[PDB]
């Protein structure tokens, strides 16, 4: 009884990802079907009336001053798909390519693109099938190129990808997924090759992954506190109220919940202690933890607020019409020409999220560095090894790997600042939003690997500190370690961890600890 | 002079008004009462000898060294001393005062324990025409700059007059009619705490960005009047189809700027029905290049980034970023945490810096298009006057704008460079102050790029429409006439460096109205 | 009759790539064999005499303060390979992985590593086979991790790669390659897990690719001049002599040779012309070309000088011993402990080269932008299309793709500046050389794609300007276009170019236009 998302006007990010990931099927609501039929009729009229419209009676880009006779429009649009198919590089992953198709569909569903029923049906069919078009990730300045490749795929002139990433030729794809070859006879090619569908698709996948990684970041910080006698007073709600950033209040509340029931953290407020002359001297530990624990609400919180902004902007973009030209539903004018395809919004939010992800990955990396340092981990074995010290190095290698992954993340900055005048100066400013979204994705993948290493370290640390029975560990903490131990054995002796790290990271990106 | 009464909340405009000296500041009775209550709570915490950071402990990782009451004044005096290791150019007058204001707003919430005298010193500084002279570098995000502020307020550091001229501490206290700061109440941590510096810098960035954004819109509009731009791309209907608040706002403001103009193209091209005889190559395309057609989308994305930045900053400015803190409700004697972690300002400052660089890029490309004889539709190359060749007009200024932009691009986000420090106690740091400062530098470059565009447009408007500016919108005419009051037309090549600099200074503080 | 490289002490970059790419077999010269046999004996003596030596009588990293008894050394070194195998990410390509193996071998050949005959034989056998170890590209801060994975592969406990990148399991690899399983019973594991072999291997492949791409950059700049009536006086030897940078002098000489025999370039020195009163006015074109042509010697030259520096440093690194500890061949002391494994040299040169590659890619991108712009290409069709204008857009899509590739290159900066204290603060400074070399490689790949687009554009532009017969085109220019036309047909009508761009890019990275 696979869930179904009925698309009318608005779709939220979770619904969008459910469809893109194949978790839910999609259906076009009757009201939307009618709006599209109405827009299809407007396109037909615009064409019959020989209105001066980009892509219907003109060339493309700077060549738009070259008018085209009606008799040659099917050729014009066929060549459009052709000359735009210059993409190169690895193909977008299965879920992301599907998210791109969904983004184009949501835009069309608003009823201002003139797409024909058949065209809309082909997109819905793809989304309801187990396939995804195989489209190169590079080539656009922000998303005609990847969309042109999508068109070729839907016509059976390009490869398809199954859930595993294995490619099928065009014919096989249409066959296996029961897809009908795309037919652009209605001259509605610009309804498919238009907008910010690719960057939006990539960004929606980034948004979903960050939600899960954010949950792990919280869960692991909480478990870290249980392994290092962390002080919970730094996570007090009263502190959040004094500096009311939503993301911070949320992070602190979630951290408190994770360690609820723990007998391993320090819950005493230090100021409750009254000192006398005999207390004046040097104590073993300071009354507050290092920042990787004490400032977690503030660091994680800032990241959560960046994601919140990113998602607010993305929700608007996903449900908008980023086409050019557009055909006003009210019929005020035959069509409007502008630049709603300029993806500066997703470009700027992706760059911002990328920075936030790098910052949070840095936190996890430092948490690993502290947990594995015998001089800072308050009594735990160096690098959390088991067996004789020296002969065994435990997580010593994995710890450096986390640092290496972080260092690589830092080498890449915002994509948005690199606009270069192109297309014979017609596109004198470009968003590079697709690139921005892809760079953010890479950082998200690195962050998952760093968190994976931290998770494996914590599972081991929890047992070293509290015994295999995890005595004193919170219910949430126990469940997380027990779940990890179902697939990842304790490190009783040194062994290669690379494959386990990669395996766990893939899981972190798709599911939260609950 | 207007007065801003500070109770609990203050908006960014009120904050800048006080920081810039445009308005006096007064602490509302309710705020004074809350602060007196907090002062009393600190007194009790001290009398009770509660274990509290900075009152009974050393600092940083040295907090494990407990301190006896008789030594606390020395302890807090040393705190200010060892933290005063800042270097680099001092913060400008307005920004330094904004930092003072930020600390005051935090204290006014009533959880810092600041004494009436300490609060009075901050208010006095803000009501005077002076600013403390504080080095800009040294903090990983803001004890160092605040420590320097304290030294200045005690007359042990320099002050800055509105012009930036420095005065020694003693002279500063006398000229500003300020009394030396006295921390005998052991309330030093009420002054050396939080995110005051980055917040002060960021609020000045916010104000400057609002003005530059107004200029970016006004100059884009005037560009359209000089290049026969098509207004249909700025139609509200398009905004409604892609409802980003910033984009809708940008488009509306653009339309308003060109209202009444006879120099722009208002025809919707799809209205035209083509005949077989029209098929061929026409003189111009039916749509403009992106620097005009996509202005709503580019400026809009920038405006939405600034809106996010401002929402976050408003919360930070009105929050208590202190540590430790003394709960007004008396639930516990004090709370220890990390509200001083400036990650929020760090991330928003970096995000804004990117948006600023993007928008400066748009302005830079608009100059490049306007001054190009192959692209400016009939205007002289580089908008020169007099004999061509003999005169190059704005040819130099155009390259200078490109140079300014290229420089902006060389600097990226500051937040990603966290480095474990303070003997690993501060294993993660925000670098928020650095982030806000880097954003300020890009903002200054953007102002210079816009200044160049404005001078180019004033010349272009006259070359296209004559000195009378025939067909130019009322807003466009008013803008050019205003500029012409201080900046003469370029009838023959002349040095523009000083004019560009002077105009940029203006753009940062005032909008085209 | 497959060539053979006899390794004694020194090997140049060309010989190294010849072996790494499988173009030549490798053999150890008699003196090298003897130096290695002697070093092997020295390691035996060190063990026999129970000398305090890292990895032989101590734990690893900060754990080196834990001394180890002789009977546990086999286990110690076995665990070393284990805990270090935490690598993740896509495996290094066939040639690069083998280049890494070669790098370790050359270091060992200096006779200060103590590697046994068998160990050396395993490396040689690998290089003389058609296989490469499958090693993850990420994990090192600069190269124990990737080398540990190498060891596992050589023992038949890790995958292998054939020339096509198809993976084989350990067993299949040893079988298909007719290889013997690596046996570290002599306790010479540190002879394999040591040094800067990975970054050096990666960098030597970057060096080879940049030489070819550099040749294409020159050839295409020259052809561009023949398509736009470029002035050769800007490339005069006299100018080079006035600003004697080696790279510039060479670039200018190579550019002149490429257009030798051309009737399509302007060779007249403008200053020879004497002007009269009737000449004063506005001429159609300026007396000098735009920078993308006029400043080619200077821009290409600076890039070539950067590559020259990179190669000088790399040559030293490749032929050096970057191991720790080391066993002095002169027998002065049993062993020396230091940090010759710190890859700061490769890190800084890789970062410098990466910057130069981005700059040169920028030149190529602007050359494409100028050539396709009807307002700047002096009479050529917009975007070099054929067929009716507007209906056909030619390379309009490819041109934007080139811009997108360049913008993405610019988003990534130097890797070296991101050092982070790790390994419980033992490694308080790290080089990140491997990452730097990898980032440089990605940029080289992007540069090749951009050059490929420019090459396709120039082939079309040359025929459009000079006819299919290429009348007036230099002999070198004709040969290049004709060579390209053998595999890439003219663009008579718009068609997808993505796959062709990628195919040509692969070719440009391995062969120069000759
Ligand atoms: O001016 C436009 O709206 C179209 C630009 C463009 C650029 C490259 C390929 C196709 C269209
Ligand atoms: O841990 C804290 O709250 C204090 C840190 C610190 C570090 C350097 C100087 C002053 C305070
Ligand atoms: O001090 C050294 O030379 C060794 C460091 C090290 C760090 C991580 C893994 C293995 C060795």
């Amino acid at each position: 009884p696979k869930p179904a998302v009925e698309l009318d006007r608005h779709i939220d990010l979770d619904q969008a990802h459910a469809v893109a990931s194949g978790g839910a099927r999609i259906v076009l609501a009757p009201p939307a079907r009618d709006r599209c039929r109405a827009s299809e009729a407007r396109l037909g009229a615009v064409i019959r009336e020989a209105r001066h419209v980009y892509g219907l009676t003109t060339g493309f880009g700077p060549l738009a001053n070259r008018l085209i006779s009606g008799e040659n429009v099917r050729t014009l649009q066929a060549n459009l798909v052709h000359f735009l198919a210059s993409g190169v590089g690895p193909v977008l992953d299965w879920t992301t390519a599907r998210a791109m198709v969904l983004a184009r569909l949501v835009s069309i569903a608003q009823g201002a693109s003139g797409a024909s029923e058949g065209t809309i049906a082909r997109l819905i069919d793809l989304l309801n099938s187990e396939l995804a078009p195989a489209v190169p990730s590079r080539g656009t300045v922000g998303d005609l190129t990847p969309l042109a490749h999508m068109v070729l795929c839907l016509q059976g002139r390009g490869d398809f990808l199954d859930r595993d990433g294995t490619r099928l030729d065009g014919a096989e794809g249409l066959r296996r997924g029961r897809l009908q070859p795309l037919d652009l006879s209605h001259r509605d090619a610009l309804a498919l090759v238009n907008g910010t569908s690719a960057m939006t698709g990539i960004a929606l996948v980034n948004a979903h992954a960050c939600r899960h990684l954010g949950n792990w970041a919280v869960a692991l910080t909480a478990l870290l506190a249980e392994c290092l006698r962390g002080r919970t007073e730094a996570w007090a709600a009263a502190l959040s109220d004094l500096r009311p950033h939503p993301g911070q209040k949320d992070a602190a509340a979630r951290l408190r919940a994770r360690v609820d029931g723990s007998a391993r953290v320090v819950r005493h407020v230090i100021a409750e202690r009254r000192l006398d002359a005999g207390d004046i001297g040097t104590e073993p530990e300071a009354g507050q933890d290092a920042y990787s624990l004490r400032c977690a609400p503030q660091v994680l919180g800032a990241g959560f607020d960046t994601l919140a902004w990113h998602d607010r902007v993305l929700t608007i973009e996903l449900n908008a019409v980023t086409d050019n030209p557009v055909f006003p539903p009210d019929g005020s004018v035959p069509a409007l020409h502008g630049g709603n395809f300029m993806g500066q919004h997703v470009a700027l939010t992706s760059d911002a999220l990328a920075t936030a992800v790098t910052v949070l990955a840095g936190l996890a990396e430092r948490q690993i560095a502290r947990l594995t340092d015998e001089r800072l981990n308050r009594g735990l074995p160096p690098f959390l090894h088991r067996g004789p010290a020296g002969l065994n190095s435990g997580f010593m290698g994995a710890q450096v790997t986390a640092t290496a992954l972080l260092a690589e993340m830092r080498a890449t900055g915002p994509a948005s600042i690199h606009s270069i005048s192109t297309n014979a100066a017609n596109q004198d400013v470009v968003s590079l939003g697709t690139i921005a979204a892809r760079l953010c994705r890479e950082k998200i993948d690195r962050w998952a690997e760093i968190l994976a290493i931290l998770a494996l370290c914590l599972a081991q640390a929890a047992e070293l500190r509290c015994g295999s029975g995890l005595d004193g560990v919170s219910p949430a903490g126990k469940k997380l370690v027990q779940a990890l131990r179902e697939q990842f054995p304790p490190l009783e002796t040194d062994r290669p961890l690379g494959q386990e790290i990669a395996a766990l990271a893939t899981h972190l990106l798709q599911q939260s600890p609950v």
